[PDB]
């Protein structure tokens, strides 16, 4: 046991057994073509195919053209461990690296981040062990050529993988959520709110069978109302228990924040790298939390979900990437279709004036209705 | 005729006939009570009662308590010329000095402005001639004591008023405007737009009988929709003509601006000292234009109006102060009641979510309605 | 021993023995009451009472009403381990989470932080082991109802606590410090400065008996002079030694800064989240340092103190929270009274003009004294 | 009489009788030496010597080295009209152009301003008629060489001066004012305040014998207290009257502002181009007002003064430039000495801590005096 | 093995074997002289001489006078372990602590940083083990007295060093790089670009013989062209291999960024604390990356280099500090001379206009050459 607790002490210890390697897009002829080229629409490219045992320790990727031209929500990254035919990592590449939608922004989370120039640099420091090979694949599901693909995949080669190491998994999910039958009753603004004791209509962000521990969540909400999107509670069902053993209080609360915030904020383990910047909470918000000091263990299964509004009353376009380890390389739930991933239009001024018009009709159309009158 | 055209040349000319005087709140005992005190709710106070002939050349006023406590839209200033029983100036004092609602903000218009600290200083450089007396009265129509009232009324005394001088007038008007029977059809967003060839349902900001010329407009809109409030055209009917001889194209256009602006901006003769700072054009905007180089003359009458939205389709809380001169001191149209002047609540997040709810009902309540769908 | 030094490698290792649990304010009926309610003035509430062995891994708390209404320096958090009657954690809750006084501000320290909305979210990632129970109690020592109390207490349950784990302690102290008898001689501005070879009149921020290691300090100074508050040296007496084995050079210096800074600054392990923003160093400053890579070990005792100005010459309102581990759960020194914790008024303009007046008297009252003259 | 009231109409009128001329520092050899050179310490230079009748219509000046090297409060400008031996304009050149002390800042007053780069451009649009010559002289009373002096003096030549034109005057005054014998009783902070019914101890900014009208004031205060400097009332004695016919209420009030402002602000006729930017009102403030629409006429004399604090209780370093016209070219009051114009040091942190020390002594030196305690 | 992966769990573990010690500049007489004094030009001072076995866990240093007076690139820090005559750490002190050139700026890297006031505080959290002594020496190679030197060197004393600990090394290198013989062909702007398959003309930032691992790089570029400086690839030759096993794609790419960024950015492990802030990439840039989770291991040797522009085509003033551990204390490569470390002048406006002039000559000197014309 170390006599001093931190990483800096550990970094001064001599180590054995690991040899650095790097798969990169370096031009082998010595020239300027230090990128892969022309991953056309509909095409897949294996960017790294590593035999044997090792541990990925760092990934850096960037792409051309820019995010406003090539939608990073339509370029997919997949990773396959141990010669499995199924991926244990499957996500749109932007969302995997904490870049929502087709947008770009710098931030500074510890294990995964996007950096300069203005969010085009995609960086991961998650450790990704493998015993019998690793393959990383990129698929262009956009309608634009992926002109240039630059990358480093840094890894340690070893003769024998330490026997206690697991396998990295990540899964993108997305749903346009269903409003409650009585309507969007958030904050009791339109009427009485229901209870939700079961979690049955929650939005699911992980559904895992096996042994492991949960380490991260990137949450992307596109809210089509000005109302606060985040009253919904997190539910974690560990090991098939009937009642969730971890129950939360709200969505900002899960992300270590409070009172319906909409301010950009950075901590190594949690933050808001993109906030809506409009009336109320209308538009897009990205929130992250990494569970590095505080991973969620499970021995047999984990199903983790969150209400979409209090008792699932709201329509939200919700997407998530969940990150976790398992004792072996396991398959994932189904991927959302390209259709589910289609970007939604921002609710705009003509749209809201149309709301106002239907509201005036239903309030009886007095020619001096202000906009706040109750029935 | 002067050989050089500007004011600076004129300022170097020796003048005769005018003696400076000042009515002020200076403490005659020499002390610190350099203000009037305790103009209680419901009370009137004559602050200046000047006999004979003169010309007001400068007014400065400030009040305690601050604008968030004492509503400057409920403290009224009136001015009476030539011993008339009727006022030729009647307005809430904030709006007269280009401070809308109960708000405060510095700006820099040439003839009338509000200045530091943060809009509490109220300044006028309009020249206000009178032959047989001047009286300035303040009335507290608020529910708060007017604790301190500081002022300078600077004027020139003369033995005989120059015979070509007119008389300053100003009038506050306000209306919560009526939406069109087919609804608020602005931008053709909800349906087809009507024509308005008559101007009959326009918002009126001046209705003057006599000879004179129009010199200013302060325009205060509280828009309860996100839609652009300003498509409405100005109409000026001079001298009883059946068809308006001056017709405009839009409200920003009248104020020397273009394309639905919502940015703070200052020119000596026109500007936006308070902009809505919210989604679309929802909330409050103050616009001014002074007609100093370009006054609007009339010999018999002027009726000046503006559409409230294209063809008067919108509900807006509109208030205006109009400024003008006439050949003699004339009465004004009726004052809006204290009830018409009541501040309207800002349209808020619960309000708009209630709009959305009525819209969902009328679009058929599919549980995944986004918010943009058409019938 | 791990072949790779950091946390990311460790996070990819499979673990056994720990089961996640969470005590939270989730509404068990399924509804919106996801908070405790109405902890009235003078009342105590047990928010978590955990039997047996475990490790707290994460705490999140927020409260209503807001910090300008409910003083977070008057709501106390206490933690009791191993069925002890005495607390091993005792502090006002704001200061515990790095929110001084009755103020609010976001910051980003690694182990403890306050986050959005504007400092209302209170977060701890300190690990807090216990073998025979844990109890967390909140006491409302304010004059305002604690209306809503939201929380997550995330912990690992275990059948048997690892035998090398200690116990988390934290202690709030506060003192209005005594100026030196010859006056506040800082910087030799008023006269000669004394020596301090003993540390006897220092401000004490830890006084611990037992085995353990020191891990953090939150320092809150309210300085009633414009002079620099921070010339005072830190003294650490380990294991009853007569002469302190760790001696510092200044207060900014202890906090890894230099030359009397007053700029907001964030590093994971040290920073200034609230700076005085006034003339010189007048007003309030919050500084933190966490000793994560560099804990201060002790086997028998630690007494740690800092001069309040060079050789304890200054009157300062100083408050601190100290954080540490011990080999077992131990009691704390006495808590400051509610009276010691009373907020001090900011030194204001009338106050300083009164200083100037006494200065003029003592310099002989020449009618043109500028303010810099020496005797 | 013109049928349209403004300058723009007048500018479209053809004029006769005036021929443009310009005295400038243009290099007559065609080269780059488009400046005067080397006006050494103690030296005077005539920059313009114009025979006969004309009207100065525009002056632009700039100097090297920069204001932090060559003190523009120690370079004097003088103007002599009609072959008089005495100047009718006498001021330090910075203060004349609205640049206080040895500082530099852009602003935008209408008749006189300082402009880019950062206040080095000095501009006047005052009209300055003369019948029998004009001479403009610069004197370097600084200890630094005036290396380069660039200028345009634009004027109209005429065969016969219009007989109604006056003559431009300006006078710099400065005083370190005397505190009241009972001390600086401003705001009644230290004790009871006196009355001032006479104006006898006021600071005088104009003392004029003759016929004319007053057109401007630049006011420069260096306040050595944090207290508000500006409670003092303006007094104007016209034509030898025993009681001042124009009495004000406060200093900000005279400058068309209210409630002790300290924010930068620009209107054509009044403003704050330099504010103190420190605790309370400690340090330097520059305020201006031009009386262009509202000149103060006098037939025989004008003496204009302002209290230095309420009833002249404060010590302030006050300096002013007053601007006016008279019917003929007249001499000025005495100039302040170079000694009176010496820059005062800013009151600093050691100074105020010394105040605090004398205050502690007089309050009895309890070791926990906070700083607000009363006797 | 720990059941929970992070540092926070480890921090709650009781430890044995380590006793805190601190060498500091504390005044032993009790007074204000809490600094070393007067390290004159050409002088060396041992600031810490520790016998026996221990581990440095934290260093804080600050110096007077300020960085614009005393060039921190000319004050050298050296560290000697285990009684060796050669240093294993040798660098200019500013660059060692991530302060380039003679500049100052706050930043927030995890293991080494510069903090308030504005970059004067120099902080290291690298662990530095030693078995048979440690000596830290400062040498003043500047032409200015080092007036005050404040420091803490915090370390753990131990009876026996853990046998797996290595030794900290760091080395400053600098080169004014050679342009390619065909000219600076970056981006193919002036002509065809060459290949570089060997790395022979690369800029070398580490050249190490022994066993260990690489942990950091501070990179300082002064680019005398507006062109992007950073197309050059990193090459790492491990254990004497003929072909580099780690090959990169670009300089921003190595630093976890993309697309020629020039924006200030902070992540714990990489960032841009000083960017050029001028046309293109002209001037100075500082970039850092720490390899904490992802150290580069080597058993026999490491030579690490980077192209200076694509295929070493550019002239750059490049300086680096490299940080690493070895199994024992080893000597370093030669230090750059004081002459190599001389600050280069910023390319300025006269310089670039001279470029333009030579360009006009070579393009044939048409009098209307714009500046973009090709031959
Ligand atoms: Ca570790
Ligand atoms: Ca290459
Ligand atoms: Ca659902
Ligand atoms: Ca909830
Ligand atoms: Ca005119
Ligand atoms: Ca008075
Ligand atoms: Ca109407
Ligand atoms: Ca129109
Ligand atoms: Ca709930
Ligand atoms: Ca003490
Ligand atoms: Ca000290
Ligand atoms: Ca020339
Ligand atoms: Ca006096
Ligand atoms: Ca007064
Ligand atoms: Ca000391
Ligand atoms: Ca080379
Ligand atoms: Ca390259």
């Amino acid at each position: 046991q170390n006599p001093v607790p931190g990483t800096m002490y550990e970094l001064s210890q001599m180590k054995n057994g690991m040899r650095n390697r790097r798969i990169s897009s370096n031009d082998p002829a010595g020239g300027v073509l230090d990128h892969l080229s022309d991953i056309r629409p509909g095409e897949k490219r294996i960017i790294a195919d590593i035999p044997g045992s090792g541990i990925i320790n760092h990934i850096w990727i960037t792409m051309a053209p820019e995010p406003h031209v090539l939608n990073r929500s339509d370029v997919i990254i997949r990773m396959y461990w141990d010669g499995n035919a199924y991926p244990s990592v499957e996500s749109p590449i932007g969302p995997f690296f904490g870049q929502g939608w087709n947008e770009r922004y710098n931030y500074s989370a510890l294990p995964i981040t996007a950096g300069p120039a203005n969010g085009t640099s995609m960086v991961s420091y998650f450790s990704m062990p493998f015993a019998q090979g690793a393959r990383i694949e990129i698929e262009n599901q956009s309608d634009v050529n992926l002109e240039k693909f630059y990358f480093y995949v840094d890894y340690y080669e070893t003769k024998k993988l330490p026997t206690d190491l697991g396998r990295f998994h990540a899964w993108y999910n997305q749903e346009l959520t269903e409003a409650a039958p009585e309507g969007e009753t958030e904050w009791a603004v339109i009427g009485k709110q229901d209870n939700n004791t079961t979690g049955d209509r929650n939005y699911v962000f992980a559904d895992i069978k096996g042994k492991g521990h949960f380490v991260g969540l990137n949450y992307y909400v596109h809210c089509p109302s000005p109302i606060w999107y985040g009253e919904g509670d997190d539910f974690w069902f560990i090991d098939g228990e009937e009642e969730a053993s971890l129950l939360g209080t709200g969505t900002e609360d899960l992300f270590n924040t409070s009172w319906c915030p909409k301010e950009a904020y950075s901590h190594p383990y949690f933050g808001y790298p993109r906030v809506n910047n409009d009336v109320g909470w209308l538009g897009r918000t990205h929130i992250y939390r990494f569970f590095i000091e505080d991973p969620v263990f499970f021995q047999k299964s984990l199903k983790a979900s969150i209400e979409h509004g209090h008792a699932n009353n709201l329509t939200l376009d919700l997407a998530t990437v969940a990150y976790w380890y398992q004792s072996e390389a396991c398959p994932l739930p189904p991927a959302p279709s390209k259709e589910v991933r289609k970007l939604k239009p921002f609710i705009n001024v003509p749209d809201m004036h149309r709301w106002r018009h239907e509201w005036r009709k239903n309030r009886g159309e007095d020619s001096k209705l202000w906009g706040n009158e109750m029935p």
